[PDB]
């Protein structure tokens, strides 16, 4: 997260860190046994870390739980990032409390202009690199579909929205991948892609979760 602020410990209780020896992606807890992340975060050897603030210090509210199953969206396209969404089942159910909580799935899609909360342990710099150990947060508006298309020379589908600041300076970044975009208490986005971070006219692109509620619910019900 570039140009954001320190969330505060466990203020984003649905935020998870995906760990394979080191933090490599964010994710969102949607019930006691299931995390939603980005398909581009796919790998084996994933341990899910809940209750985290400082990812380098055991602070006392963590739960570490191995993944038993990962399901990449049937139509994920790694060239375009279309359908960049993946579900992870936990080997055991997380113990839910004020610091480890699920986030509601949306009933309707969000609109352009809504300020949403984006969070993660990703790079905090637009040029060069610096990784925080505590969770970073950012409020960013959803941009109009037309504005997003005008600002990119890459494929944009109806399964994406863009959000952020066309003047640059504030955005998600590498390491925030798979993490939440929350708008009025609903999980509306997943950190997917963008050209650099926090660059002029290069806003962040996000998987549009409202298009996938059906798939998410059916998949969880049958697995
Ligand atoms: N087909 C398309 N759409 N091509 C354009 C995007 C490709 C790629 N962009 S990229 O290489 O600049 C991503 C990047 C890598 C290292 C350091 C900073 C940023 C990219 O984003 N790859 C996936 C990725 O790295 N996702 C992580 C991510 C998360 C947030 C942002 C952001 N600025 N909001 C960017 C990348
Ligand atoms: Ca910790
Ligand atoms: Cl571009």
């Amino acid at each position: 997260i570039v140009g954001g602020y320190t969330c505060g410990a466990n203020t984003v209780p649905y935020q998870v860190s995906l760990n394979s020896g080191y933090h490599f992606c964010g994710g969102s807890l949607i019930n006691s046994q299931w995390v939603v992340s980005a398909a581009h975060c796919y790998k084996s050897g994933i341990q899910v870390r809940l209750g985290e603030d400082n990812i380098n210090v055991v602070e006392g509210n963590e739960q570490f739980i191995s993944a038993s199953k990962s399901i990449v969206h049937p139509s994920y396209n790694s060239e375009t990032y279309n359908n960049d969404i993946m579900l992870i089942k936990l080997k055991s159910a997380a113990s839910l409390n004020s610091r480890v909580a699920s986030i509601s799935l949306p009933t309707s899609c969000a609109s352009a202009g809504t300020q949403c909360l984006i969070s993660g342990w990703g790079n905090t710099k637009s040029s060069g690199t610096s990784y925080p150990d505590v969770l970073k947060c950012l409020k960013a508006p959803i941009l109009s579909d037309s504005s997003c298309k005008s600002a990119s020379s890459f494929i944009i589908t109806s399964n994406m929205f863009c959000a952020g600041y066309l003047e640059g300076g504030k955005d998600a970044c590498q390491g925030d991948s798979g993490g939440p975009v929350v708008c009025s208490g609903k999980l509306q986005g997943i950190v997917s892609w963008g050209s650099g971070c926090a660059q002029k006219n290069k806003p962040g692109f996000y998987t549009k979760v409202c298009n996938y509620v059906s798939w998410i619910k059916q998949t969880i019900a049958s697995n």
